[PDB]
Formats: C-alpha cells, sequence, structure tokens
C-alpha cells in the first residue's frame, strides 16, 4: 500500500553524466558510446543573444574549445557536430558504463523521472510530467541545463528529455534527445512564456483508481455518467477531454475495482463541481494529474 511520486532507479543514467565547458560556460553532457550531447547554448556568449547563429558559433569552435570531464577524468573531444538545438561531441572514449538505450520523444500527459545535475554530477531523482503545454514543473536551478529526463523499461533507459531553460514564470523547457524543442519554445533571447494549460483528465482519473485501491472512497457514488456528457464539464473545468482510447487505457485499473470508467467519471463530475468539502485523497486536497495510468498500476496491487 501507499501512494509517492515514484522515479526510476538513476544510477543507469548517473553513469552517463558529464560536464561540459566552453569559454565561460559549464553545463552537463550526456555521454553515450562515444559521443557527448548537451545543448548547443552552450556555445553561446552573452553578447549575442538576440539572434545568435548557432552554425556560425559553432564554425569557429574547434575540439579543444569544448573541456568534458567525466569525474575527474578529461575526455578528449574529436568531433564536434550540431543537431538540432542539441551538440554531438565525439570522444575518444566510449562510455563504458553505457546502458541499453533508446530516444524516444513523449506525448503531452506522460511521465518521466528527471535526474537533476550540476557541474556533471548527479544532485537528485524526481518524477515530472509533460504538460498539455509542453512546459514541465521541475526544479532545476543555474548550471542544470543538460540534465536529462528518463525512463526505464527492463534494463533499457528511454531518455526522452534534456534540460534546456527556465520561462519567466518558473516552469521549465527543453528538447527530446535528437534536439527537437517540446513546444513552441526556441533557444534565444525573446519574451516567450508558457502558453495556457489544461489538466490531464486521463491522469485525475487514474489518480482516484489509486486512491480506490489504497482504501480512500468518499467521492465514490452510484450515478454514472455519458462520455458526452463528461466532457461537456471537463471543457468547462479546463480539462482535456476524455477519449474511447482513454476509456480503454483505464481497463485494468476499472477491473481492478469493480468501479466502471463512467461511474469514476460521475465522482470526477461532483469533485470538480463541489470540491471536497475538507476532504483529502491520498493527502492531497487537489485533483492530482501528473500520474498516468501506467504509473498507478506501477504502484498499486
Ligand atoms: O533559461 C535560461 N535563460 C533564459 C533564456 C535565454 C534565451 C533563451 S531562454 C537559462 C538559465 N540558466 C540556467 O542554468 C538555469 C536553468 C534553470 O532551469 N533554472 C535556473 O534558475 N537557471 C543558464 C542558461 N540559460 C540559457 C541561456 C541561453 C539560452 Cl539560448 C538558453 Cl535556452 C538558456
Amino acid at each position: 500500500s501507499g501512494f509517492r511520486k515514484m522515479a526510476f532507479p538513476s544510477g543507469k543514467v548517473e553513469g552517463c553524466m558529464v560536464q561540459v565547458t566552453c569559454g565561460t560556460t559549464t553545463l552537463n553532457g550526456l555521454w553515450l558510446d562515444d559521443v557527448v550531447y548537451c545543448p548547443r547554448h552552450v556555445i553561446c556568449t552573452s553578447e549575442d543573444m538576440l539572434n545568435p547563429n548557432y552554425e556560425d558559433l559553432l564554425i569557429r569552435k574547434s575540439n579543444h574549445n569544448f573541456l568534458v570531464q567525466a569525474g575527474n577524468v578529461q575526455l578528449r573531444v574529436i568531433g564536434h557536430s550540431m543537431q538540432n538545438c542539441v551538440l554531438k561531441l565525439k570522444v575518444d572514449t566510449a562510455n563504458p558504463k553505457t546502458p541499453k538505450y533508446k530516444f524516444v520523444r513523449i506525448q503531452p500527459g506522460q511521465t518521466f523521472s528527471v535526474l537533476a545535475c550540476y557541474n556533471g554530477s548527479p544532485s537528485g531523482v524526481y518524477q515530472c510530467a509533460m504538460r498539455p503545454n509542453f512546459t514541465i514543473k521541475g526544479s532545476f536551478l543555474n548550471g542544470s541545463c543538460g540534465s536529462v529526463g528518463f525512463n526505464i523499461d527492463y534494463d533499457c533507459v528511454s531518455f526522452c528529455y534534456m534540460h534546456h531553460m527556465e520561462l519567466p514564470t518558473g516552469v521549465h523547457a527543453g528538447t527530446d534527445l535528437e534536439g527537437n524543442f517540446y513546444g513552441p519554445f526556441v533557444d534565444r533571447q525573446t519574451a516567450q512564456a508558457a502558453g495556457t494549460d489544461t489538466t490531464i483528465t486521463v491522469n485525475v482519473l487514474a489518480w482516484l483508481y489509486a486512491a480506490v485501491i489504497n482504501g480512500d472512497r468518499w467521492f465514490l457514488n452510484r450515478f454514472t455518467t455519458t462520455l458526452n456528457d463528461f466532457n461537456l464539464v471537463a471543457m468547462k473545468y479546463n480539462y482535456e477531454p476524455l477519449t474511447q482510447d482513454h476509456v480503454d487505457i483505464l481497463g485494468p485499473l476499472s477491473a481492478q475495482t469493480g468501479i466502471a470508467v463512467l461511474d469514476m467519471c460521475a465522482s470526477l463530475k461532483e469533485l470538480l463541481q463541489n470540491g471536497m468539502n475538507g476532504r483529502t485523497i491520498l493527502g492531497s486536497a487537489l485533483l492530482e494529474d501528473e500520474f498516468t495510468p501506467f504509473d498507478v498500476v506501477r504502484q498499486c496491487s
């Protein structure tokens, strides 16, 4: 029993983190086989931030301008190239700790573990969701760029996020490991801001199932709703539409608890319209939307 924000064990990723320094800028890199990946903004200077031409900036670099350190060991850079918004630094040593891995772009609403790193040294690990607006509500300080997000399946690390920036509201934005930004954000100085966000309905339902499995039943009722009627309420409260595929995805949790998905939707409707009346669900006085159905199945009986 119990239900926590639970990250994947980070050891396989820890062995891949390195420090990358160019000029006076230091950030983190990801060392897999004989390549180190890092944000291309490592080559920026504050004196050219409006519209940096990264192709020009990189042409003016040499391998020796990049200082790469794995712990106390310096890795010799033997090639450099740009892929979208990431830099690929070829090094003369393959990382002996390279896990089995994939580069996999995630969908808004999915979750992943973040290994926050500073100076190539891992500092902490926590669970995040990709918001509908393509930001993440992370916890990152100066020097955190190049930290990565990932999921682990069996022995295989699926890298999905590399950290690039903190937006004015304190939320975070980054790229997949092919260097393509999540959402409409750019690695140049602008007034860019997080767009309007919504609540991840399928995840809230998953979390209500987690609560039932953990003995919280006070929000249950005898009523059911239709998908159409529920989605009218979802719209009013800035929740994402619920699809039949979401309903299907929630099947296993519905079967384990014996509560039909549309039955649980009727509970969610009442919670949106009435609040909780001073009660809590899984230790929260709000509706939590950062656990996917998969996350719930992973922790629940
Ligand atoms: O978001 C930034 N600056 C605003 C922007 C300027 C242009 C685009 S965004 C980050 C902030 N930053 C951190 O180390 C840091 C990270 C964090 O999460 N929290 C935190 O307090 N600090 C230094 C690098 N810096 C940056 C510099 C150049 C570029 Cl091009 C980019 Cl993308 C990022």
